[PDB]
C-alpha cells in the first residue's frame, strides 16, 4: 500500500485570510517573469481525462470555491515546462507570485 | 536543506463554494469505474504510524473539517495501486470524481 | 505538458472544523518525538527566493490565512531531514501530530 488518498485538485485562497480567490484570476508564464504581462505567458493546457490536451487562454479563472475552472467545470492545467505564477484577486490585487514553480 | 515543511494531511472541500466536504463520503476503486458501485471497489488501509496497514470498510468518511477520519481520529488512508474516487456530500450529491488518480 | 499548475503554500486548518489554524504554532523535531520539547527540535531554514537559507527560530507562526509567516510575509520552510511535527492553535491546544512526514 503505498498510493495514500488524498485530495488531488490545487485550491487558491487568500494570503491574508482565510478565503478562496473567488473570482480571482491565474496568470502562468516565463520563469522569473511577470506573467501578466502578455508577452511573458506561455501555452495553458487543459489536460482531459482522454488524456488530450487543449490549449485554453489566460487568465485562468479560479471560481468561488478556489478552483480553477473552464466552462464552468472543474480542469485540471499543465503546461509543458516550469512557469512563473501570479494570482490576483477579482478586484486586480496581487495575492500571491511564484518565479519558479519548479524550484518552489 | 531539501524537506521543506508543508500539510500532509488531504482536505476535502466543495467544487462550487469555499467549504469542507462536511460528512461527506469518499468512494476508492478501480481505475476509471465508478467507485460507489461495490463490484469496482478496491482494499483501502489505514496506515499506522507503526507503519502497519489495518483494512477498514468503505466508504471513507469526511469529518467537519474536511478531512478522512476514523475512529474519531484523522487517519492517513492509502491503497495498493492507482484508483478513481468520487466524493459525495452529506446529501449524496457527487462533489468530485477523479476517475484515475495516477493520471492526475 | 507534464508540469500540473497547482498551489505550492502549504495551508494549515483545524481537524474539527473548517477553519484556519489563525495565529497557531509548529514544531519541527526528531523523527517520533514531541517535536516542542527544544530538545528535540532540528534546525528549521526558510528559502528566500535567492535561493539561500536563513535559520530561523521555532516555532513556526501560521497566519490568518493559515499560511506560515516570518515577519509578516509568506515563506517556505525547509529542514535538513525527515522530521515530526506538531501543529498547536493559538490556545496552545494541539491540532495536529505527525511522527514521520518521511512516512505520511
Amino acid at each position: 500500500a503505498n498510493v495514500v488518498v488524498s485530495n488531488p485538485r490545487p485550491i487558491f485562497t487568500e494570503s491574508r485570510s482565510f478565503k478562496a480567490v473567488a473570482n480571482g484570476k491565474i496568470y502562468i508564464g516565463q520563469i522569473d517573469t511577470d506573467p501578466v504581462n502578455p508577452a511573458n505567458q506561455i501555452p495553458v493546457y487543459i489536460e482531459n481525462e482522454d488524456g488530450s490536451h487543449v490549449q485554453i487562454t489566460q487568465p485562468l479563472i479560479i471560481n468561488a470555491a478556489g478552483k480553477i475552472v473552464y466552462n464552468g467545470q472543474l480542469v485540471k492545467i499543465v503546461t509543458v515546462q516550469g512557469h512563473s505564477m501570479a494570482i490576483y484577486d477579482a478586484n486586480g490585487s496581487q495575492v500571491d507570485y511564484i518565479a519558479n514553480v519548479l524550484k518552489y
